[PDB]
């Protein structure tokens, strides 16, 4: 680089003003009110609960970015970014950038990262009273709102999942923390034959059971309550881990695919699905992917992994890494088969 | 080939786990302990109070960014903008994001950023137990590397005021809140005749005085402990205002520019100096005045102001624009006499 470049750079890499403003208007729901046109900021703060030159100010750095539009002095409209942050739109971000959802509440921790570099573990519990997973359960209001995004995630990838494991060999998959179980659904449908069985906490696999559980696919499927970290339901001959494993540190990593491996059993597989953390450089997605691993490392105390790192819990449940394969959309695919032969 | 992608551009500008990453590792010092060459992540981790596992993850993430290299796994060496980091550099960025330091550290407020809507007011006090001024006030050492900071901005700035207005008809200026008088010491240089006189607070006078009043510019200078909300010192004929009116709310900022105006009397003449925003906007200029006033609505209490918003405050303290120049960098110049 040289010293302008670099300059222009770091200014952009240094902003915290703009991801801010960017959530605070989500949670007040500024695209949303402009989503059928322009309106002048008078109308939006007496809509929004908030003071008229706090928000115009709000809005015109935002405008500035390209998030609006302000084509008279006052007066903010939607654009293509406005649209993504819009209630209505069906791959919506606001469950993300919403600060009064559970998402969006974490990262408030990105303000104690120093805290965070000094012991290692997540700062969640300093910036809100109690680790991630206590107040989400303390708090069911959010409980059901992350439940929602992380329902949206899997309908992004059950697809490529269904088609990029083969399933001859299969006939009960268990899809060990699987939500309302969006991506068992995409698969049983997709593979007739196969039974099912959706894992998750108690009031989560009722509202998969409440979505699906009396259609044709939904027939065969067990909808079982209870921790993934107590023993397995019984009868699976592959269980089916998709982005579980970066929410958990290592031991807790550990302890999920013991259970898993216990489960299947000795001629039974474990199919993993996770997005990968490559050796430096990377692809399109290394900055995206090591963005997230920070989430993971603050507010969880997860982690997004490499192969290796995946071969290690693995190999500690006494299972081997088999075919490696990616799908298009960028998520690695791995067959966990007994270690031993 | 077209910079088209909304998507991209959101998650581009929903990221904060980047400022906080550089904020962190700026305050670290790892640029600084890259400058000689690459280090590994076990050395880096030692030097700093930090975790290696976290320090690594942190500084990957930057590297991504393009902010150090990493040419082996778990080994970080510097760039061409790690330098701009340094505390070594010319230019260096490093008051501006270290964390030790109040601006940085003011930046934690972004988090707040639902009350600041709620209230219109600051939440520097929700953040750190009490609001900007009183604490940098509470604690001297954040006193003196805000000054220190805003004395590195000033020194690149100064050379623009002193050509910028015409001090023909000006005996003695009064530099109102002018730091440790980076500005008054160029002016002061540039006009020989001239007597100056900067008003700041006491500590921050002080280190003025240190650093050149020695020097023959310094020799004409009075330097003056004290709060420009209080009756400034008596007889000068120009008070200076060079970015200090966007610190503060209408009402605080009308009290500074009626101090200046009773200060230099009738026919005195108050010179500001500040960057004042454009309706109809713009790249990356009109961006920067925008992210830089968000700041000054969560730290301070302070506005980014137009032209005519400024003609409405000195309208009200008995002052009236005469003449508007820009800087040939952009700091528009502004005389009032007193109306």
């Amino acid at each position: 680089m040289a010293d302008d470049d670099a300059f222009v750079h770091l200014l952009r890499l240094k902003d915290t003003m703009t991801p801010w403003a960017l959530r605070a208007v989500v949670t007040l729901g500024v695209p949303d009110l402009v989503a059928e046109g322009e309106k002048d900021v008078s109308e939006l703060a007496q809509r929004s609960g908030a003071v008229p030159d706090a928000l115009r100010r709000v809005l015109r750095l935002l405008a500035r970015r390209g998030v609006f539009t302000e084509p008279r002095p006052a007066v903010f409209g939607p654009t293509g970014l406005s649209r993504l942050l819009q209630s209505d739109h069906p791959r919506s971000m606001r469950p993300w950038l919403d600060l009064e959802g559970p998402v969006a509440r974490g990262d408030r921790t990105c303000v104690h990262i120093l805290e965070a570099l000094r012991t290692g573990g997540p700062v969640h519990e300093r910036t809100y009273g109690r680790p991630v997973w206590e107040d989400l359960a303390a708090r069911p209001a959010l409980g059901a709102a992350f439940d929602a995004a992380m329902a949206q995630r899997a309908s992004w990838i059950a697809g490529d999942v269904a088609a990029g494991f083969d399933w001859s060999a299969v006939r009960h998959v268990m899809d060990v923390g699987g939500g309302t179980g969006g991506v068992l659904a995409e698969v049983l449908r997709a593979r007739p034959g196969l039974k099912g069985t959706l894992l998750d906490r108690a009031p989560t696999v009722a509202a998969g059971r409440e979505a699906w559980g009396a259609s044709e696919a939904g027939q065969r499927c067990t909808f079982s309550g209870g921790s993934f970290f107590d023993t397995l339901p019984s009868g699976a001959d592959a269980c089916l881990l998709v982005n579980v494993l970066h929410d958990w540190a290592d031991e807790h990593a550990l302890a999920v695919l013991r259970r898993c491996a216990e489960a299947v059993g000795p001629r039974g597989r474990v199919l993993i699905a996770e997005h990968l953390v490559e050796e430096g450089a990377g692809g399109p997605g290394a900055a995206g992917l090591a963005e997230l691993d920070l989430v993971m490392m603050l507010v969880y105390g997860g982690r997004e992994r490499r192969l290796d790192e995946l071969a290690d819990l693995a190999g500690k449940a006494g299972l081997r890494i088999g075919d490696v394969s990616m799908t298009p959309r960028g998520l690695s695919l791995v067959v966990c088969e007994a270690e031993t032969s």
